């Protein structure tokens, strides 16, 4: 089997993006991020506190005829930006562009945090990172993909993230008009859950590459391109005027310049990432600063190619018994 589905930004600067879900008998269509980062399926739901709910679609799991109560089930969950939601969890039928696998976990929200209630696009998030940090307690449940994998015709799912632009998640395949030249792949540790692999180094701009191993992870969920703080800076001392801004929360540069490029190695190939990509726009309305979409991922401690980095990719999670990593320009 194979699936495929449209993956749309959430807003003007790509701060993330959904992609539609259908939950439960007849089906419930909600829009979930997609994060490669995290291994937990949530949604809002008819059990989420009311004041917390602020327009989202909710999965109201007694509509559902395939909805069944996974007894004395829990979960809670953290995310690196300090956001975080808990509640019980029902097994439904879930389908993605096309593949459907039953049996799947849908963690119910009784609560969720203010920066989840406050962004009326996001109705939950399904998790693609490994199932050991699934948060299900006491008994760990699977991601999506790690039950569908067996029945896909190939045990992969790739990301192709579109700038300012919708984009696709395909499962089981890899559709080979979507990137140009070809896919390099790379090793992934999974000893931290993640999609985690070494990048051989960087470039700023037309500048020289610089070889240098880059341990970090491929992470759908996150916005922005974290990095060591000697990289980071060597990026910004490139932009006129650009500064790291403890007030703001990072590095922050005057809206009229023109931001160079930012490549980075996958093996002997390189991703070239477009100034334009850099750029996430005023910090403030009608402000004339600009916050940077390269950071640094000093006090993360982990490096982490966001969407910033992922959507100048076709990027392959191949989840082959030794997973790997794929990466081609498009």
């Amino acid at each position: 089997s194979t699936g495929s589905a449209t993956t749309t930004p959430i807003d003007s600067l790509d701060d993330a993006y959904i992609t539609p879900v259908q939950i439960g008998t007849p089906a419930q269509t909600l829009n979930l991020d997609f994060d490669t980062g995290s291994s937990d399926l949530w949604v809002f739901s008819s059990e989420t506190t009311a004041s917390e709910v602020d327009g989202q679609t909710i999965y109201t799991p007694s509509k559902s005829t395939t909805a069944k109560l996974l007894s004395g089930a829990t979960w809670s969950i953290s995310y690196g930006d300090g956001s975080s939601s808990s509640g019980d969890v029902y097994t439904d039928t879930v389908s993605v562009g096309g593949l459907t696998v039953t049996g799947q976990a849908v963690e119910s929200a009784k609560k969720v945090s203010s920066s989840f209630t406050e962004d009326s696009t996001i109705d939950g998030l399904l998790g693609l990172a490994f199932s050991t940090l699934n948060t299900v307690s006491p008994t760990q449940q699977k991601t999506f993909f790690d039950n569908a994998k067996a029945s896909l015709d190939s045990p992969v799912f790739t990301a192709d993230l579109g700038y300012h632009a919708p984009g696709t998640y395909n499962f089981g395949f890899i559709d080979t008009t979507a990137y140009t030249g070809s896919i390099t792949y790379t090793a992934v540790s999974t000893k931290q859950g993640f999609w985690e692999w070494t990048s051989t180094g960087y470039a700023v701009g037309s500048g020289t590459f610089k070889s240098t191993s880059i341990d970090g992870i491929a992470d759908t969920g996150t916005t922005l391109l974290y990095l060591p703080a000697t990289v980071v800076s060597a990026y910004w001392a490139q932009v006129s005027g650009a500064k790291s801004s403890s007030s703001v929360g990072g590095y922050v540069f005057p809206c009229s310049a023109t931001l160079p490029s930012f490549t980075f190695g996958v093996g002997s190939a390189r991703i070239v990432i477009p100034g334009d990509y850099i750029d996430f726009g005023p910090i403030s309305t009608g402000s004339s600063s600009c916050f940077g979409g390269i950071q640094s991922s000093a006090g993360i401690g982990i490096n982490i190619f966001g969407d910033v980095a992922l959507k100048a990719a076709f990027v392959v999670f191949n989840g082959a018994t030794t997973p790997t990593l794929g990466f081609a320009s498009k």
